[PDB]
């Protein structure tokens, strides 16, 4: 019953899940000058050349694009990073208009979007176990500006009119998730949480410092999609992003001076 409406949005969810006024809640600003260069922070590697796509989910908040996590084929190490997070699934955030949409902010500065590749550490051997930990999970955030097409991501938009409602899904294999990245992988890092409920504290944030370009069009398909089920009254899937959460006792690193 949770979601982004009038009377079910953000300013709701600590009625059912407490832990949303925490000491480590996502999204938050990203203040540029207040966060600190660590130059101990190792370059991210992002190994995707063997990643298994298999699914795309309507799940009435966003869409997931699934992969195969049973074996070390699409993983994350380095940067912040102690160990190897396999990608589980990617999804967006993204907003009514071009103004607004991201979770993550950049000196108060909204993005269009946000792509979350979430990948949880291997040490705890499933993704149900990884969220009960505080090194749990490993979400790699990229900015969705628009402008030029992004070629990589028309596979994706030209598949959400099969899942438009809620609970509807599609067979998604063979996508690269490679071609989603910007061209740069400096990053700022920081420790946070889950940006939907359960709202649990067992992410390490990283945030790519470039944005990548989505024409007008390919957000405009992001929002046809609908919250709703089939057959129920269409509530266009727009405005699926929590704000800025406050930063309380925690410091953002960035990988880059
Ligand atoms: N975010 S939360 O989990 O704490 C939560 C929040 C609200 C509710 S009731 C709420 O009422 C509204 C007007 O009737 C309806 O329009 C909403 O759909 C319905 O969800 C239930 C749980
Ligand atoms: N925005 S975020 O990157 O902080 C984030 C938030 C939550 C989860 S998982 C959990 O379970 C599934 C997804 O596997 C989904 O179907 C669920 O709805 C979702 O609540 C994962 C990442
Ligand atoms: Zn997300």
């Amino acid at each position: 019953h949770w979601g982004y409406g009038k009377h079910n949005g953000p300013e709701h969810w600590h009625k059912d899940f407490p832990i949303a006024k925490g000491e480590r809640q996502s999204p938050v600003d990203i203040d540029t000058h207040t966060a600190k260069y660590d130059p101990s922070l190792k370059p991210l590697s992002v190994s995707y050349d063997q990643a298994t796509s298999l699914r795309i989910l309507n799940n009435g908040h966003a869409f997931n694009v699934e992969f195969d996590d049973s074996q070390d084929k699409a993983v994350l190490k380095g940067g912040p990073l102690d160990g190897t997070y396999r990608l589980i699934q990617f999804h967006f955030h993204w907003g009514s208009l071009d103004g607004q949409g991201s979770e993550h902010t950049v000196d108060k500065k909204k993005y269009a979007a946000e792509l979350h590749l979430v990948h949880w550490n291997t040490k705890y051997g499933d993704f149900g176990k990884a969220v009960q930990q505080p090194d749990g999970l490993a979400v790699l955030g990229i900015f969705l500006k628009v402008g030029s097409a992004k070629p990589g991501l028309q596979k994706v938009v030209d598949v959400l009119d099969s899942i438009k409602t809620k609970g509807k899904s599609a067979d998604f294999t063979n996508f690269d998730p490679r071609g989603l990245l910007p061209e740069s992988l400096d990053y700022w890092t920081y420790p946070g949480s889950l940006t939907t409920p359960p709202l649990l504290e067992c992410v390490t944030w990283i945030v790519l410092k470039e944005p990548i370009s989505v024409s007008s069009e390919q957000v405009l398909k992001f929002r046809k999609l609908n919250f709703n089920g089939e057959g129920e009254p269409e509530e266009l899937m727009v405005d699926n992003w929590r704000p800025a959460q406050p930063l309380k006792n925690r410091q953002i690193k960035a990988s880059f001076k």
